[PDB]
């Protein structure tokens, strides 16, 4: 049963991408075949795992369009897991996208051709609620928000929440909300905490645990890797995510 994480937030600079990577990693430490899948034109995810985006001969934008296999444009990682790459022509996604019809459905339907050669697929959405977003959210069975908890603006929360209630009634009913995962979360003071509390009372988003501290042996790595395995027995026992506030 391959299970589908969308990884979202149209706020930049939250730790999404290296969540994927770091959520990625932990689960294929404890044996699971991982694909991530860049969904991001300015290709960070892609270039943290050592592929220049430039140089890619082709990647997910080509995969979307429907003019590659996803299976040709795949690339290894150095510790194992799978990428479905990005570069900057997935720019164009969008303005060749709105011209077909079932525009939102493109990552579904090259993850179907997929299904079964990975346990677990993570997506990295672009920091923004365009067509790129949507198809993360539409794929997916589930979808955490990485949230900073180093200042108080979020404004943006609400709207986030309104665009996954748009896909539960329209594109993918069985879309999960899993909730926040805090990050950059500040040690020397109370304010993270208070930031998250906030959080939590404001709006109908759960808000996870562990937070990711800022920064193998390394407490955000022990972070990530506690939450990974969080993930794991949620999909495997369907165990509730432990909250950092009830
Ligand atoms: N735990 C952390 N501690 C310190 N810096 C971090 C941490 N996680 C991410 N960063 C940094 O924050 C910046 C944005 O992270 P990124 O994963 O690119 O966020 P997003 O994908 O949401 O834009 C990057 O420079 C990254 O190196
Ligand atoms: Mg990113």
């Amino acid at each position: 049963m391959t299970r589908v994480l969308a990884v979202a937030n149209q706020k930049g600079g939250v730790a999404k991408t290296t969540t994927v990577a770091s959520i990625g990693a932990a689960l294929t430490e404890q044996g699971r075949r991982v694909l991530l899948v860049d969904l991001d034109p300015q290709g960070c995810l892609t270039f943290s795992l050592g592929h220049d985006p430039d140089k890619l001969p082709v990647s997910v934008h080509e995969v979307l369009l429907g003019d590659v296999e996803p299976s040709a444009a795949l690339v290894r990682t150095d510790e194992g897991m799978t990428l479905l790459p990005a570069n900057i022509d997935l720019a164009g996604a969008e303005a060749m996208l709105l011209m077909r019809a079932g525009r939102e459905y493109a990552l579904k339907r090259a993850l179907a051709k997929l299904d079964g050669d990975f346990d677990v697929v993570i997506i990295d959405c672009p920091p923004s609620l365009g067509v790129l977003t949507l198809n993360g959210l539409t794929a997916a069975h589930d979808v955490i928000v990485p949230l900073q908890c180093e200042t108080l603006a979020h404004r943006g929360v609400g709207q986030f929440l309104r665009t996954i209630s748009d896909v539960q009634q329209i594109t993918n009913p069985d879309l999960k909300l899993l909730g926040a995962l805090p990050t950059l979360y500040d040690s020397r003071t109370t304010h993270s905490r208070d930031v998250l509390l906030d959080v939590a009372d404001r709006y109908e988003l759960p808000v996870l645990a562990p937070p990711i501290p800022r920064t193998r042996k390394s407490k955000g790595a022990i972070a990530y890797r506690e939450f990974a395995d969080a993930l794991l027995r949620h999909w495997k026992s369907g165990r509730k995510m432990p909250t950092f506030t009830p």
